[PDB]
């Protein structure tokens, strides 16, 4: 059958110079595999394609510390696989980063309702490796809370017709909406203590 | 007596272009240590040989989410060093790189008879410094399902004939079949579980 | 509203050649979130300015063992986001560097009065990626026990005037005094542990 | 008072091209802080000076594993700072890396005695950034079981004399023999074990 990566490692994926296919234009959070997840697609540079590449997530937001202190921009670790290892890419095609909102997330209490008044910029840095020179670059994109779709899920972008393993990018920054939970994941658990009999 | 590396860090080993040395064949599925594991082989770049290096594996595969959402093609984190600093390798002479089959592990319910319906790829990537240059590389190969051989093992490649410490490249894709048990990790502790009087 | 950064990833802050608005002149011993942390801020080199960086930090002082051996100077680690990856910085503008003192820092009985006959010299790397080349380079400081100063916290730097984010480096050394435990964390345990009734 | 290292991140350490001064000829095995640890002394490299780097060890060896293979030249990890990010060394000054030895030691049950039998090489690799042009090298050694020595340690190499914190090279690869516990670690917990009545 056929493989996306031959023996000898090359890539069998067929996939303007503006850079608008590297990060979706939103980021969503909805359920996968019964977690709900903060989600956004990375694709690839135009001008400087890449297949290896590091990936990390900063919350920007203000806030007061219990202590009363105000901190205009204060920056909060969003996990994206540094405990995994899931943050270092391989970059054969677009990839959904994922996010698993839990007790260690700065999100662990954003839900739905919350996000009318929430006030925030979800700021992603890809370091990649671009095949043809072998050097080093990165790229950024941004998320502020209006870009942030609760309850919408991506379009699938990888189909194979006629031995070929096809990205559709029209598809790239396509999102529906799907019956997701309201609740954040502190009031998901805060609930699931109060169900125990 | 003939050591490996000497002290200034010269190491003893005695080791065509086409670039086929670099990664075994196939991977296999067999006990090491009392853990049933996955291996493969790894020697080194025969136009830019390297000493160093950091190697990573992704499981790609289709699914279908608990939420019914259908992945066409998702990549799983399998564990090769990265929670010891394992992955992060001295290529004095091959290294089979194993990756312990657990209940963190993509591959925890993987059994022999599985094995016959189970559509994956198991890619790796390796990146190296070359010693002439100094610069850095990367190579990748893949193993689909049939290329994952359920109890064999490698043959050995290293040995000692005159005070020096040989590489027996005949055997670098050589592997033997030895008894092992056909349950996936996961049902071998199903198993311990209903064990316990 | 305006945002820190645009989609396409460039950043929206408005900021001599002696690298001086590098690191804080000081250090400060201070609550954040309900902890006893040290912190020193960050801004960026003038001749070389960077976006992504990754900091570490060393704890230098003489001491004697349990064994007697006396270490003319030992370094000890200061954890500043190697469990997060918070240690991996986003230098879109100035931030406060955190080492939260627990059970596993160096700092961990570190109280104000110690801080009078203590000696010590807090080392601080930052290997950053220079924007224009795309090369690295590193920057240190110190903060030897006298210029960590308890009780104290870092004045703001960061203000939005007329869709302008701005940053102040008039500022950017200033600290002000706030009422503090002059407890160590061990001390602050000890204490909670004599509290249970 | 004399610092380390000054404000602007100069370090204040007052130190032919054959490298020899790299790697402390002999590694050790003695008490540090309560521990029973593997220790050997990294300097620096004369004709490319270093003041960043990260260090490894691996353990090289036969062994036959429970299955009854035999396996030629086996690596096993020796943690030297991965887990506290203390293998991202600061080379201001010589330094004692050490490997604590505990039950995820492959040193675990390595007496003084079973010394004797043991036939093993214990290999570090030094990658590290040389000052004057900013590019990568690397450095590596060895210690076979004959260069391993237990209940010995380290000289120390710094002083100050006259506002100078010197370092003494030709104590580099001294070391001193200690009254040492013969026993593994191993063998230490079992006996405390037994101690409990």
């Amino acid at each position: 059958r056929q493989r996306f990566v031959d023996k000898n490692g090359r890539c069998n994926v067929q996939h303007e110079r503006a850079e608008t296919l590297m990060f979706s234009e939103h980021a969503v959070i909805s359920m996968r595999d019964g977690k709900l997840t903060l989600m956004f697609r990375v694709g690839n540079l135009r001008n400087s394609h890449m297949v290896s590449a590091q990936i990390r997530c900063k919350l920007l937001k203000s806030r007061q510390t219990p202590e009363g202190e105000f901190l205009p921009l204060d920056q909060l670790e969003l996990d994206v696989g540094f405990s995994t290892g899931a943050d270092q890419l391989f970059l054969v095609s677009p990839l959904t980063i994922c996010h698993v909102i839990d007790a260690k997330s700065p999100f662990y209490d954003l839900s739905q309702r919350s996000m009318q008044t929430e006030q925030f910029e979800v700021v992603v840095i890809l370091e990649g490796i671009v095949e043809t020179t072998g050097m080093t670059c990165q790229a950024r994109t941004s998320y502020t809370e209006d870009e942030v779709l609760w309850g919408h899920r991506f379009f699938p972008v990888i189909s194979l017709e006629e031995g070929f393993f096809k990205v559709d990018y029209s598809q790239f920054h396509a999102t529906f909406e799907v019956p997701t939970p309201p609740y954040s994941v502190k009031e998901q658990e805060e609930m699931l203590l109060m169900s125990s009999p």
